[PDB]
């Protein structure tokens, strides 16, 4: 602790939140991980494993769920970019056993923005592509592409697995050896491999049991990252623009930009935002979207990719908790990780407070 010293405030901020809210919640571990006027402020509390025991260190690495849509929209904004991948076709135009189904009138945008209508989850009995194809040819969505949005675990996996393909290769290669390795995340993984197994935090269920996700059909694509807040902090500063990475800085901004309007947030490419300055009462509103159907209304022309707004994404898994954050206008961003699954609200509040803190009010 100094004096006349930024960081040292900015430590007694998440401290004064995140010790009372691990306590109260029981979150056995946590990484919160913190950038603003340039500097990168990394905080670690508690335990990555109860027994034996472990504490989280600037190596652990933590499931983050759906953050993990973010990265399969940053790789269809890369194939997109990058001349292979058009927005605005259907999604049958990319898969060819399709034709003839409802995916004619589905858009990749739809899928990349959870307006297609596909349900939340996938099926529990759909194991292999066989069964996951003749699901789709029978779907029919209950309302027209485009009309509504839905959060969907598999629209998300399509986006994915149609980007990974115009690019020639699987979504865990498009992954693994082409988006990681060029955002410089040396620490991100679908499949952790042996020497980082001792990092991989156990995650916490609701009966307190240690527990890792089951990975099944595209789930990399929808919630298989897993990842440390320092690799975070750096894809959040990469989101600003802030770092020498030319088209994977264009893929990462385009994931910005603004496709529907939807309640309170804009919902962009898997990313979602809101203006800023943004209330905490409409931001706790734009993050309870995750289970129901809403009204969708399109942005065309789309909204470019702002400075002035929130833009943030919540993830999950049955053990674990992850929210990122981030202002561009103001180059400050946020990363909370937690190896146990507690409350949204919770998670965008700390945000909220620790984000506020770090300037003056004028
Ligand atoms: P985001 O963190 O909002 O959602 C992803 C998490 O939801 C759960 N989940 C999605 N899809 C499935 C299936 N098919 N089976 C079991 N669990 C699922 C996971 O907790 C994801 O991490």
């Amino acid at each position: 602790h100094h004096a006349n010293i930024d960081e040292s405030k900015i430590k007694d901020t998440v401290d004064d939140l995140i010790q009372p809210l691990m306590q109260k919640n029981n979150i056995p571990g946590m990484s919160v991980a913190v950038t603003v006027n340039g500097k990168n402020y990394i905080y670690n509390y508690g335990l990555a494993a109860k027994q034996p025991q472990q504490p989280v260190t600037e190596n652990t690495l933590f499931e983050v769920g759906s953050l993990s849509k973010t990265f399969a929209a940053t790789l269809a904004s890369y194939a997109q970019v990058s001349g292979k991948l058009s927005l605005d076709q259907s999604v049958s135009h990319y898969v060819p056993e399709l034709r003839g189904s409802s995916f004619d009138h589905v858009s990749v945008l739809n899928v990349g923005t959870h307006t297609s209508g596909l349900q939340l989850f996938m099926p529990e009995d759909i194991k292999n592509t066989t069964q996951l194809m003749a699901y789709l040819k029978a779907w029919k969505p209950a309302d027209a592409a485009g009309t509504h949005r839905v959060y969907s675990n598999i629209g998300t996996g399509l986006l994915g697995m149609i980007a990974a393909k115009s690019l020639g290769v699987s979504y865990e290669d498009a992954i693994e050896k082409t988006l990681l390795p060029q955002l410089g995340m040396h620490h991100s993984y679908l499949k952790v491999p042996a020497d980082q197994m001792e990092n991989y935090a156990w995650g916490y269920n609701k009966k307190d049991e240690p527990v890792h996700v089951n990975m099944e059909i595209l789930g990399n694509e929808a919630y298989g990252i897993k990842t440390t807040s320092s690799d975070l902090l750096r894809y959040v500063q990469a989101n600003m623009g802030q770092l020498k990475l030319a088209k994977m800085q264009q893929a990462l901004t385009a994931t910005h930009t603004g496709y529907f309007k939807s309640g309170e947030i804009t919902q962009d490419l898997m990313w979602e935002q809101l203006p800023y300055p943004v209330s905490l009462p409409n931001l706790l509103t734009g993050n309870d979207m995750a289970m129901t159907k809403s009204v969708a209304t399109p942005i065309v022309p789309p909204l470019p990719p702002q400075e002035n707004v929130w833009i943030n994404k919540t993830g999950s898994t049955n053990g674990f908790g992850a929210y990122i954050a981030f202002v561009p206008a103001k180059k400050m961003g946020i990363v909370m990780l937690a190896n146990k699954n507690y409350s949204i609200d919770q998670r965008v509040t700390v945000a909220y407070k620790i984000l506020s803190s770090l300037e003056g009010n004028k």
